[PDB]
This record gives structure tokens, sequence and C-alpha cells, in this order.
């Protein structure tokens, strides 16, 4: 037996250079008003089970090569019921967005989870319904043209994530890859 360390990895589709700063701007604004951890804009496409570094590397390369750059479209700013789904951008369930998720889950041999609800989280926090309703309005206030906004996902990031760590301290990006147009 060679590689004995194994970790759970998250795979993220990353916004293009053009849209990233619009997203960061809004994230930094909302977390400075509702207090939450700092993290990069991303659209999760898969969460693996336990993988050695070498296995994750291989799955990553396969995903990267067999996935073309695609785009996502903001439907609206929505809110959730727990820490990681506080205020997020709900994305249109287009074929390309749904398939990217399907194909990445195929490559990292993911198990059945919940329906794919593609989204780009804007804030991770535990707020009351009022504070939540307020953060949502604020997103719009800060960026009134979010609805219908389309952005390009041109990179994938391989991330070691303790999907339950609310500090995001265990969250680390291992590798990043450019998706072909």
């Amino acid at each position: 037996m060679e590689e004995v360390k194994k970790d759970v990895y998250s795979v993220w589709a990353l916004p293009d250079e053009e849209s990233e700063p619009r997203f960061k701007k809004l994230m930094e604004a909302l977390r400075s008003e509702f207090t939450g951890p700092r993290f990069v804009p991303h659209v999760t496409v898969a969460v693996s089970a336990y993988l050695t570094a070498d296995e994750a590397k291989k799955m990553f390369e396969s995903a990267c090569d067999g996935l073309k750059a695609y785009t996502a479209t903001v439907d609206r700013v929505s809110t959730g019921t727990f820490f990681f789904q506080c205020v997020f951008l709900l994305l249109q369930t287009t074929p390309e967005v749904m398939e990217a998720g399907e194909h990445c889950k195929n490559h990292f041999n993911c198990s059945t989870t919940t329906p794919y609800m593609p989204h780009l989280s804007l804030l991770y926090a535990e707020l009351t319904e009022e504070e939540k309703k307020n953060a949502q309005e604020k997103a719009y206030t800060l960026d009134s043209s979010l609805d219908g906004l389309s952005f390009r996902l041109n990179r994938l990031a391989l991330c070691k994530t303790d999907t339950e760590d609310k500090t995001l301290e265990t969250w680390e990006t291992v590798a990043v890859c450019n998706l072909n147009p």
C-alpha cells in the first residue's frame, strides 16, 4: 500500500476574469454587513468521497479535459436554511450547467446526493429570517442587475474541503485548470 492519506474533495467551476470581481465585490460587501468568512466565488459541480491525492489528481485531469468552458445565468438572489446556503445566486438549470455537474460527478465517482441546484454562494452565515431577508435585499441594492446576469465558468478548482467546517479554514485549493472554450 502506497498512498494512505485520503480526503474529501470538492470540485469548483470558477467565474471568468470578467465577472469574478463583480462577485467578490458583492461578497465582501455582504459579509462586511452580515459578518461571515471570506471565500472565492464558485459554482460547485461535485463533492467526492475519500480519495488519495493521486486519485484526486487523476479524476481532476479527466474532468478538466472532458469539460468545456460553459456559462451560467443568474435567475435571482435566493436564501437558504443553513450556513452554506444563506444568500446565494440561484442559477438557471440550463443543459450545459446541469451536464457540467453530471459529468464532474461522473469523473469523481460521486454518490447520489440531492437534486443539483446550481448556485454561486454570496454569503455563508447563520442569520435570522429577518437578517436573511435583509441580506437578500442588500445584494440587489449593491447590484440591481443581478437577475439575468450570465457569466463564464472557464476554470475548475480542485479543493480539499471539510464540507462541515464553518470557518472555511480547512478549505484549500489544490489545483486549478483551464477549461477549453
